[PDB]
C-alpha cells in the first residue's frame, strides 16, 4: 500500500530473456503455422471468428518496438497464439498438433527462465 512495498524482483534482463524465448519458438520446426499474421483475405471465417489475431511476427515487433509493459504482457500474447489456435484447428491436425506441441514447449521455457 502507500510507502510499504515488497521486495524489488530484478526484471532488468527479462526484455532480453524474453526475446531468447520467442528465438527458440521462431527456429522450433513446428513453429511454421504461426510464423507469420493468418491471411485474412484467403482464409474462410478466420477473421469473424478470431477476434484478436496474434503470430510469433507480430510479437516480435511488439517485443522489439517497447509494446509490452511487462513478461506477463508477452506471455499472454504467446498463449493468445495458441489459443486461437485451438478455436480454429481440429486437434488432430497438423496445425493443431503443431500449437499443442508449442505451447508445451513455451511452458516449460517460461516455468525454467523465470519461475
Amino acid at each position: 500500500s502507500m510507502s510499504v512495498k515488497k521486495p524489488k524482483r530484478d526484471d532488468s534482463k527479462d526484455l532480453a530473456l524474453c526475446s531468447m524465448i520467442l528465438t527458440e519458438m521462431e527456429t522450433h520446426e513446428d513453429a511454421w503455422p504461426f510464423l507469420l499474421p493468418v491471411n485474412l483475405k484467403l482464409v474462410p471465417g478466420y477473421k469473424k471468428v478470431i477476434k484478436k489475431p496474434m503470430d510469433f511476427s507480430t510479437i516480435r515487433e511488439k517485443l522489439s518496438s517497447g509494446q509490452y509493459p511487462n513478461l506477463e504482457t508477452f506471455a499472454l500474447d504467446v498463449r493468445l497464439v495458441f489459443d486461437n489456435c485451438e478455436t480454429f484447428n481440429e486437434d488432430d491436425s497438423d496445425i493443431g498438433r503443431a500449437g499443442h506441441n508449442m505451447r508445451k514447449y513455451f511452458e516449460k521455457k517460461w516455468t525454467d527462465t523465470f519461475k
